[PDB]
């Protein structure tokens, strides 16, 4: 017991944090912060931060994801119908008390997961820029300007 | 030629014992279905056409619903009365896979004249279990939208 004094690491997650912070006060974001793609994947291949995927399931079947994400949808179906377990979910899932990378397919969504999810008590929650496929261009396709398959960050489907 | 192409797919269904009319490559697809010459079906779920995209004046005739690929009972009457048994036909799907049993069906139903697009619209999945990296009708930079 002494002679330990805890886990001990070669990575640190406090910069990446400190920054996305820094980029909520910036903005005046009601909830922890937010922070790119390339970034959030830093923090979770890591596992100083939990990947939260909340996209429906036709989005993680068709499109694809993040391996190792948990997934607790925002909203359901091809009409994206609001989710109304999806803070029960997190909570039992997560925890308030875990820093949260909140992923959809832009913004969007993760934004406004992240205020509903931060009102409810969830004191660590953050957004990912972007999202996993990124805005849609002018030929109305997504992918090709931002996001985190343009990123070459890891995603899988079937 | 919108004949010579489809000689081609024609001759390309005699190669491989093919069970429908032929088979073609998504850009010769694309330029029967620009000019006119052939209807263009979708065969994938509502599910794709929402989140992967779609091919404009694509006509949607699901051979299996949901994410858990429902076959769809009502496919040979939907194909009937949207389309017909005596058009020209090319069914895209994600990969080749359920347009070939969809063209099958077809063909054994009494469809006439029923073409397979080669490699879907997202293509096979790579090692690292990605579609849209080798080949499919998005990779060969065709029309398509999505929302």
């Amino acid at each position: 017991s002494f002679v330990s004094n805890g886990s001990n690491t070669s990575f640190s997650a406090e910069d990446i944090l400190a920054k996305a912070q820094q980029y909520a006060q910036e903005h005046e974001l009601n909830f922890s912060g937010s922070l790119s793609p390339v970034d959030a994947w830093q923090l979770v291949q890591q596992g100083e931060a939990v990947l939260v995927d909340v996209r429906t399931n036709e989005e993680r079947k068709f499109v694809g994801y993040v391996p190792e994400s948990i997934h607790v949808a925002w909203a359901t179906g091809t009409s994206f119908n609001r989710n109304p377990r999806f803070l029960k979910e997190l909570e039992s899932k997560v925890g308030k008390d875990k820093t949260i990378l909140l992923l959809c397919r832009s913004g969007n969504r993760s934004t406004q997961a992240a205020e509903a999810a931060f009102n409810a008590g969830f004191e660590h929650i953050y957004n990912v820029l972007e999202g996993f496929e990124g805005d849609l261009n002018e030929q109305q396709q997504r992918n090709q300007k931002n996001g985190w398959r343009i990123h070459q960050l890891p995603w899988q489907q079937d």
